[PDB]
């Protein structure tokens, strides 16, 4: 069973952050064999900590590790922009078996937090004339680069047919993403409205669209 | 702190060949002819595939082969089959009585054919126009691999100002999706006769056109 980590955390340059990683008494709690890895996208992982608290040669002392019960912790002090990466824990579940955490993305805040602009598009006429009814929810100009998207039909949940893209930085150094909802024309015309609800930093924006 | 470095995961198509790498040091992989390879399916006991770099036990298919060069060892799986989907681990002697193991590689077996993108061009929405904005969205979906080139036109003429295109991301069907949006004022939108989104993917081109109404 995988080890449990928070999906993300953020801090300002110079701050201290802490990442926790929770397992069971058969792995994290059974041995002092917890290791921490830093991975930038596309690069091989770098070992930061091994055996709970030991640093390999050449690893900065800004990184420290500890453990209490079935939870191991990685602390990063003096947060620097180069520390923006994915961090995952690893632990022995036995002599040869290892279990891995799900990874925590560390965001180093390089600009003010920005709530997203949300623009919802009904199906185009070309689309409906072709018996398609895809809706697109454009989400732009937000920071940091994480949002939660939920669709609705007449104020009821809709989970099937939804695809949301991973946020990516645009030219204004803010993040953009889109979510689209594949619908048949019958679904589109049988409801009074469809809604795209976008949540960012606990704040929620909902846009609504209706057949015409 | 020692471990043999393996890529976390690779993937290949049925029938093709893949090669896993296993990087050690001059004191283990590079020092001896004693690299082994194991295959493990979830919840099952590991199976020795290769020992002493390239020797194959009886009962192991000859589709598995091992080699090494310098401080890096390699396992090759020819004629990839669905049953080959598993975790693969390398190990090497670090000395007479010591051994180092690898971090493991998940081998996923999945057909991933090329696919040209579906392109849907959206004109400005009503609420957007009443807020004095007229963004156009070009939805680009269901393509593989994850690289496209988007070009916008107005009146058949190239337009690069005010366009943003998201980095393509893999969707639930293992194909990629992205969107390109063009930021206009309502006045710009109405002052043109035509707007077009042209998507290029592997020597294939799709152009969609929309006009104000
Ligand atoms: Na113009
Ligand atoms: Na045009």
């Amino acid at each position: 069973s995988a080890l449990t980590q928070p999906a993300s955390v953020s801090g300002s340059p110079g701050q201290s952050i802490t990442i926790s990683c929770t397992g069971t008494s058969s792995d994290v709690g059974a041995y002092n064999l917890v290791s921490w890895y830093q991975q930038h996208p596309g690069k091989t992982p770098k070992l930061l900590i091994y055996e709970v608290s030991k640093r390999p040669s050449g690893v900065s002392n800004r990184f420290s590790g500890s453990k209490s019960g079935n939870t191991a912790s990685l602390t990063i002090s003096g947060l620097q922009p180069e520390d923006e990466a994915d961090y995952y824990c690893c632990s022995n579940a036995g002599s040869y078996t290892h279990v891995f955490g799900t990874g925590t993305k560390v965001t180093v805040l390089v600009q003010p937090k920005a709530n997203p602009t949300v623009t919802l598009f009904p199906p185009s006429s070309e689309e409906l004339q072709a018996n398609k009814a895809t809706l697109v929810c454009l989400i732009s100009d937000f920071y940091p680069g994480a949002v939660t998207v939920a669709w609705k039909a007449d104020g009821s949940p809709v989970k099937a047919g939804v695809e949301t893209t991973k946020p990516s930085k645009q030219s204004n150094n803010k993040y953009a993403a889109s979510s689209y909802l594949s619908l048949t024309p019958e679904q589109w015309k049988s409801h009074r409205s469809y809604s795209c609800q976008v949540t960012h930093e606990g704040s929620t924006v909902e846009k609504t669209v209706a057949p015409t």
